[PDB]
């Protein structure tokens, strides 16, 4: 997915970027999407592609082998900072199509 | 109210305990049911008696007058470890029933 069709799907209000609060809301919304096994964890398998074995250890800090809702957003909010290149708490399309942008598309959209 | 009644409330006998998964899920659940004004945040109108404003302090470090669901559960997984007095993973019905537990009791349930 691009940076134009997140925008077009997640936000509401009357601008034309997210900001941390669109993009933690649709954070826990995909977190659900693609958690198909009917638990309240993402296991290893689950974020293959979106996550890497390095944010497994940054934000999975209590010695199990899931992902429980605040570790997953976790990395989004650290992701949204990455991408937001000049820092105003606002990710418009050129930030999200960016190599970075792309780390906050796979958490925000199945 | 009592930890055997919140054991009750999620299906668990007065002997069982929580561990992190079904808190942060409740927690989650919580958010959302304290919230209902239509928006993905909390205010701090929204969150008197459940946090106080050394827990804004801690987790709110995005400089906005909001919790958004990973700031909300911060606080909650900090609770938790003070609560589970003895560091197992573990919240039986007499560490719920502590003060500590109160303040698990009143993130995981409206
Ligand atoms: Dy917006
Ligand atoms: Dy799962
Ligand atoms: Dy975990
Ligand atoms: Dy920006
Ligand atoms: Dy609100
Ligand atoms: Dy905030
Ligand atoms: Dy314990």
């Amino acid at each position: 997915a691009s940076g134009a069709d997140a925008l077009k799907a997640l936000n509401k209000d009357n601008d034309d970027s997210l900001e941390i609060a669109e993009v933690i809301h649709a954070g826990a919304t995909t977190f659900t999407a693609i958690n198909p096994d009917g638990d309240t964890t993402l296991e290893s398998g689950e974020t293959k592609g979106r996550l890497t074995e390095k944010d497994w250890a940054r934000a999975n800090k209590d010695g199990d082998q899931t992902l429980e809702m605040d570790e997953w957003l976790k990395i989004l909010r650290t992701r949204f900072k990455r991408a937001d290149a000049n820092k105003d708490g606002k990710l418009t399309a050129a930030e999200l199509d960016s190599k970075a942008g792309q780390g906050v598309l796979v958490m925000i959209m199945k």
